[PDB]
């Protein structure tokens, strides 16, 4: 109801102790009735809420199912966003991002259960399955010039990758410059657009999709063999909030870092952390295909790589397949 | 009313011939005394237009009011803008374009008779004055790696400049990197944004503010120095949607050269052109000021300038004053 969100939040901030019903009816002015049926609808959603008399109601497990009043839990302890925006299906997190940032300085995300119209690098299809997936624009103001944009994408790889391995038994690692793979499984794909002129950058726009918990008789037979999804590599349920707070948290690591080093300081981490090396890669430029191997990331992000015919390109991005 | 632009079109669209109420009537399906009553209110609005009997209709001249209904005409033709939009009052052209170009690949312009919340390079207030300016954003799709914003600025000022000065009776100059200038008179300021990423360009976005009518009486004493309006230096009226027309012309010529052409090759035109030579420049960066110098425009639009110290830097962008 019109209080659905408030009375989730209250049974959130009040984690690991008990609230009456009649704790709640006063908080927000309502009857201890109308209270009861925003429980039972709650629970119908698949909430684990344990109710016991004469002592109220303990939020013990949310369902794979973004709510604003716990994301809002999220931003208020935040350093770094002044809000964010919750939605159940939308076209696209980054179209929605895109439309927010104009007009003002707030750092903000956007999350939604599905997408209708997900977009990756080049404008590919990028399925967002309903319940399935964390999709999510991230917007940020970093003052600092356009050239910026490949460094932030180094930094924030890093910051993803951290949170996705805290939670999978298998080896996470990088594929440049916007891949996350567990073992041949691309389990995320992120895309950092922003708005600037010559004078600066305006605001930064991160797409981020990550795969939480797709069965493989999820993915069109078709990727089935280079996709993944977090689940099929943690022994325990995923929650979907836990994460969220890991990927936040290193996300602004990872942000602060970005404004305060050099890529050369993280250089030879993000090298230990990557799967382009030994081995074939595939590279498309408009039209061309060839082929090459990674030699090295270098002092300033680009890549350098070998083509097949001994030739040697350093590339400040690529759309490169295995 | 409803349909004052679909009488305004088609009174443009007849020029120089007059048509009749009858057959506006039929074209639109209205009365003849609908079709009288849409004539009385241009009129009032200051169309002229002349009345015959038995003849019918001709539109002489177009009030300082941007109309929707004559602007399709301008985009019906283009083969540059798929279309355009046009306000009597909003709170910024730029604000409205980059919301407008999201989710979609179109090429279109916005202008509007006021501003409430213009705005300028480094978010510095931009008076907008209802009647007396062009206040336009044009959205463009070239595809071209987000390096290239600065080149694309370089083309657009002589393109602006270009058609100013068909107007002006006085030498029209640009003043590196966004101004163009009539004897001391600021006479426009334009501001080049993109939306990109660094596999390419989403959008450009080119803010235009140009002073059309002012006296000198309309700018806040305070400015009146460093303004001017076209108006002051042309002999006869200046007609605003003649000015629009050599405008876009100038603006999609100087388009195609930034797609065909190296910086070199209207580089000895841009020098021509300018008047930061043989004299002293006030620069600002963050916090820091200094006076130097302008000794070159090297082929690839950085600014060679000799500092008060005798040190040398080559600078992508400016901000610069007399
Ligand atoms: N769930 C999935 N897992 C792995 N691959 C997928 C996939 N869905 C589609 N694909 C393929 O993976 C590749 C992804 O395309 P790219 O490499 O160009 O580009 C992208 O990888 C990154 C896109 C990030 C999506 C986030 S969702 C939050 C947000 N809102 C947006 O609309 N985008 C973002 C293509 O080959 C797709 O066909
Ligand atoms: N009408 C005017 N003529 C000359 N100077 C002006 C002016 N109005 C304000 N100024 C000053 O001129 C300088 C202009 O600021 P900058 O150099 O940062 O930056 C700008 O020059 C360019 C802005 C272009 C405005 C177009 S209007 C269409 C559109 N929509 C937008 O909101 N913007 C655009 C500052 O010193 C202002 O205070």
């Amino acid at each position: 109801s019109k209080y659905s969100q408030d009375v989730l939040q209250l049974l959130y901030k009040n984690k690991p102790n008990y609230i009456s019903g009649q704790s709640i009816a006063e908080s927000l002015n309502i009857s201890r009735t109308a209270v009861k049926k925003v429980i039972d609808q709650l629970k119908l959603e698949g909430c684990k809420i344990d109710s016991v008399n004469h002592k109220g109601h303990l939020l013990q497990q949310l369902p794979d199912i973004w709510y604003q009043g716990i994301i809002d839990q999220y931003t208020k302890s935040s350093a770094l966003f002044d809000f964010s925006e919750v939605y159940d299906s939308i076209d696209s997190t980054q179209l929605a991002a895109k439309k927010s940032l104009v007009g003002n300085q707030s750092s903000f995300f956007i999350l939604s259960d599905e997408q209708t119209k997900g977009r990756g690098r080049f404008n590919r299809h990028w399925s967002s399955s309903k319940g399935q997936g964390l999709w999510m624009s991230v917007v940020l103001r970093p003052n600092v010039a356009f050239s910026m944009i490949s460094k932030f994408n180094l930094f924030i790889a890093l910051g993803i990758r951290d949170a996705i391995q805290h939670f999978s038994q298998d080896e996470v690692k990088v594929k440049w410059p916007n891949d996350i793979y567990i073992d041949n499984g691309k389990v995320c794909g992120f895309l950092t657009e922003m708005v600037a002129n010559n004078d600066g950058i305006e605001a930064i726009i991160c797409g981020i999709g990550i795969n939480l918990t797709q069965q493989l008789e999820n993915f069109d037979e078709s990727i089935r063999h280079r996709a993944t999804s977090i689940q099929l590599h943690d022994k325990n349920k995923l929650d979907r909030y836990q994460f969220l707070e890991r990927l936040l948290q290193e996300i602004e690591k990872r942000y602060n870092q970005f404004l305060t080093l050099p890529f050369s300081e993280i250089r030879e981490e993000y090298n230990a952390a990557s799967n382009i090396w030994n081995r074939t890669l595939l590279f498309t430029e408009n039209d061309k295909q060839f082929k090459g191997q990674a030699i090295d990331l270098d002092y300033d992000g680009y890549l350098i790589v070998r083509d097949e015919a001994g030739e040697s390109h350093r590339l400040i991005s690529a759309d490169i397949d295995f």
